């Protein structure tokens, strides 16, 4: 299991990262977010971690960034409370990439172009559909906009 770490409390993965309980609890992750509609809440009943599901599917329509805002919100409780964070969506970490990407665009300065390149980096894998490329562009284009 390689949860590739974006950020010192920000953590990248796929299906079966989130499952590998033991390598969790020594990152100290304490947020776990779960970007599909049918993986489980993996050690949702053991009580160790605060969960949050954003279903969606990797398909040419699903819209991700209405999660944008809700998702940033998790990362910055688990920041401002100290607490490592997981977003892991299914292998080719399509959708939980778009997210991470977006987070970095919103609140670090950079563009997405630089973004979405410093997460290809640390996670070679990372290939996020045009659809979310899309919204990832118009993201950055509405940031820009003073929005």
């Amino acid at each position: 299991a390689e949860l590739t770490p974006i950020l010192p409390f920000l953590f990248l993965g796929n299906e079966q990262d989130a499952q590998d309980l033991d390598t969790m609890q020594r990152l100290n992750i304490g947020y776990v977010i779960n970007v599909t509609t049918h993986l489980p809440l993996y050690h949702y009943e053991k009580g160790l971690f605060n969960y949050k599901r954003l279903p969606a599917t990797d398909s040419n329509k699903q819209n991700l960034r209405q999660y944008f805002e809700e998702a940033f919100e998790f990362i910055e409780e688990a920041h401002q409370c100290g607490k490592g964070l997981l977003i892991h969506c299914q292998a080719g970490v399509s959708r939980s990439a778009t997210i991470v990407i977006a987070y970095l665009m919103k609140h670090t300065r950079m563009t997405m172009t630089d973004a979405y390149k410093f997460v290809k980096g640390k996670r070679p894998i990372a290939s996020p559909n045009l659809n979310f490329m899309g919204q990832l562009l118009e993201f950055e284009e509405d940031l820009n906009n003073g929005v």
